[PDB]
C-alpha cells in the first residue's frame, strides 16, 4: 500500500520502534515500562506496552511456561512489536524474555537500530526480598515448576543497549528518565 | 498503567477500533484496505492493516491452511487487532477468515461498536475470472487442495455493519469513500 512507514511517523512525529524490557520475575520490568510511558505520553509521544502476563491472556493465552512455550511467546510477541514499530508507535515490550536465542531473533526482526534492548540488572536475591505476587516461595515450594532464576535459567544479554536497576534506590521515574534521554537523542522522538 | 486508551484516543484525535474485511480469495480485500488507509491518511487519522498474505510471513508463519490453521490464523489476528484498537489506531484487517465461528469470535473479543465487519460481496465466478495470482486456477486443477470457495467453505457474514462490491464497476476509492463516510458518521474519525 501507498501509505509508508515514514508517512506514519510524518504524522506522529516520531520514529517506531521496539524497546525490549528484559529481566527475572519483580526485577520492575512493568513498572519500568509504565514509567516510561507515561513520561513519553507527556512528551506528545505515542507507545504501546506489551506485556507477558497481558498478552498470555489474548493472543497468548495457548502457551505455557514449558521452555519451547517461553520461545513461542518471545517468538510471537516480537513480531506482534515488529508490526506496531511499522504503524510508527514506540512499541515497550515488558517480558521476562530467559532465553538469549529468542531475544536475539527478535532483534533480528528489527532494522538495526529500530531494537533497544533494556536489561533489568536486579539480582535474584533483591526480586526475591520483593516477590510481590509470592511466586518466588511458591517456586522455592515445589508448587510452581521450573520457575525462571529457580528451577530455569535466566540467561541475561550480552550487549543490550541499556542497563537498568544495578545500583540501590534508583527510582522507576529517574530510570525512565534515562530511557528517554537515550531514545531522544537516537532521534527516535521525531520524525 | 496510567495511560489509558482515551488518552490515546486523545492524542490521535480518533477512536481505535477494527475494520474487519472479510471475502472469497480475488474479492479485492487489499485494494480496498490499501484505498481506505490512503483516504484516512490524507484526513490525519492512523491506520494500519493487517493483511493475511503479510502476517503469515512473519506472526502466523507457521500455520498451514489447514482448518484448525485457518482459525488459528483469524484468532492470533483478532487478538492482533485488538491490540491495535486498544492503542488508538484503526486497525484494518483483510483475511479471507472463511468461518463465521471464527470472525464471531474476534468480534466478541471487542466492545460493541470497535468492530466494524466488512463483506466484500463479489461472487465466485467474478473473483475466479479476476484470478490475480491464478490461484483459482491452480485449485481447480488440483495443485492446490482445500483452496477456499473451491474445496473448501466460504461462509458470508449474516449480519455485518459494511457490505461492498454487490454491483458492478463500484471503484476501491468509492467503495473506501462507503467506509469513511460511516467511520465518520460513526463518530470514530475523532477522539
Ligand atoms: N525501580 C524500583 N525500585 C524499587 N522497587 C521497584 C522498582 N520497580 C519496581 N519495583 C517493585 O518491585 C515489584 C515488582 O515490580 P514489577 O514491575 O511488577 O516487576 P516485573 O519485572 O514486571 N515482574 P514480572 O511481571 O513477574 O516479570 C513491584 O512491587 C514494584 O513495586
Ligand atoms: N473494486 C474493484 N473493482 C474491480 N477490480 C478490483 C477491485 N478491487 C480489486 N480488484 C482487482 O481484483 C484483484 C484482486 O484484488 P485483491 O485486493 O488482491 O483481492 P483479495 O480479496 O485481497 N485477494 P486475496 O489476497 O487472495 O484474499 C486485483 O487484481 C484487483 O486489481
Ligand atoms: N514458571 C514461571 N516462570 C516465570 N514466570 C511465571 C512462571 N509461571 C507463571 N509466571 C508468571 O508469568 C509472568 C511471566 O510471563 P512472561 O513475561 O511472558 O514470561 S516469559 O518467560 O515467557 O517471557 C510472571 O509475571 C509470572 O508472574
Ligand atoms: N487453500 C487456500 N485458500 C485460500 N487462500 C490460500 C490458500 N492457499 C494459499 N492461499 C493464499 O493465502 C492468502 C489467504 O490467506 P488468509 O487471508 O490468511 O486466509 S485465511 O483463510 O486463513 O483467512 C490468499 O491470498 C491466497 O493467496
Ligand atoms: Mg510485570
Ligand atoms: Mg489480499
Amino acid at each position: 500500500c501507498s501509505v509508508e512507514k515514514v508517512d506514519r511517523q510524518r504524522l506522529l512525529d516520531q520514529k517506531g520502534c521496539v524497546i525490549w524490557v528484559t529481566g527475572l520475575s519483580g526485577s520492575g520490568k512493568s513498572t519500568l515500562a509504565c514509567a516510561l510511558n507515561q513520561m513519553l505520553y507527556q512528551k506528545g509521544k505515542l507507545c504501546y506496552i506489551l506485556d507477558g502476563d497481558n498478552v498470555r491472556h489474548g493472543l497468548n493465552r495457548d502457551l505455557s511456561f514449558k521452555a519451547e512455550d517461553r520461545a513461542e511467546n518471545i517468538r510471537r510477541v516480537g513480531e506482534v512489536a515488529k508490526l506496531f514499530a511499522d504503524a510508527g508507535i514506540i512499541c515497550i515490550a515488558s517480558l521476562i524474555s530467559p532465553y538469549r536465542t529468542d531475544r536475539d531473533a527478535c532483534r533480528s526482526l528489527l532494522p538495526e537500530g529500530d531494537f533497544v534492548e533494556v536489561f533489568m540488572d536486579v539480582p535474584l536475591s533483591v526480586c526475591e526480598a520483593r516477590d510481590p505476587k509470592g511466586l518466588y516461595k511458591l517456586a522455592r515450594a515445589g508448587k510452581i515448576k521450573g520457575f525462571t532464576g529457580i528451577d530455569d535459567p535466566y540467561e541475561p544479554p550480552l550487549n543490550c543497549e541499556i542497563s537498568l536497576g544495578r545500583e540501590g534506590g534508583t527510582s522507576p521515574i529517574e530510570m525512565a528518565e534515562k530511557v528517554v534521554g537515550y531514545l531522544d537523542n537516537k532521534g527516535y522522538l521525531q520524525a
